């Protein structure tokens, strides 16, 4: 059984997609719950949240034997992770954020539009950033 | 110009879904760069990982006016997030993780599909919790 190819390999990719927005969903409602004083819940979301930090890892783990969810390429030493996340940082101000800016303007909804032009402005500041690191990195 | 419907709606879906996936990934990174020594890295890894955490709840407060991505229902107080934690841990523990680990084992992957039936008795853990804190609420 070889993982790269499986119905398995989807559902890891699926799982870890699910597991990283539950944390961060969680996190968002612990802030809610914070504001309006229900301390108690708010430290249970904080709790969930850090399971679904365990489960996360757990699937990305699984997935270092075919490579990184978001692009594709081999993970795990920092200078993979480097060029990984280098790539997918550049796909993001290349292509996504910028053509998710022009759909809102083109249905629109301007602040949206200007927001996900904002996001594409950060990700370039991570991508070089990220470069730059690389460029560094003795190892 | 309505939210509900739109290509920039699932736009936001799926930002939030990729800006999830980033903080998690780019803390697996940071634990790796902790190993190697590789210290300023995992710093940087951090860093840019906040600013994943600040444009996911920004997609996700677009979202607000739509529903929770997980699971169509609305969300802002802590009564409505408990709810749709509950409903998405519901489908988590009875559908979803069963579903994948069957999958797994059909496919040869013991120990993968072990480990998404320890999720699945995980999620029920996490779905109950929420309903006993749900039923303790006082808003
Ligand atoms: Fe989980
Ligand atoms: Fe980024
Ligand atoms: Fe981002
Ligand atoms: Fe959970």
């Amino acid at each position: 059984a070889q993982l790269k190819g499986s119905k398995t390999e989807e559902n890891l990719k699926y799982a870890f997609a699910g597991e990283s927005q539950a944390n961060r969903r969680y996190l968002y409602f612990a802030s809610k719950a914070d504001v309006e004083g229900q301390n108690d819940i708010a430290a249970l979301f904080r709790s969930t949240a850090e399971g679904e930090t365990g489960h996360a890892h757990g699937h990305l783990e699984y997935l270092e034997a075919v490579g990184d969810p978001a692009t594709g390429l081999p993970f795990g030493t920092s200078r993979q992770n480097l060029q990984s996340a280098i790539a997918g940082e550049t796909h993001e101000y290349t292509d996504m954020y910028p053509g998710m800016a022009k759909t809102a303007r083109d249905e629109g909804f301007e602040e949206i539009a200007n927001w996900f032009e904002t996001l594409a402005k950060a990700e370039r500041s991570h991508a070089n950033r990220y470069t730059k690191a690389l460029d560094g990195l003795v190892d």
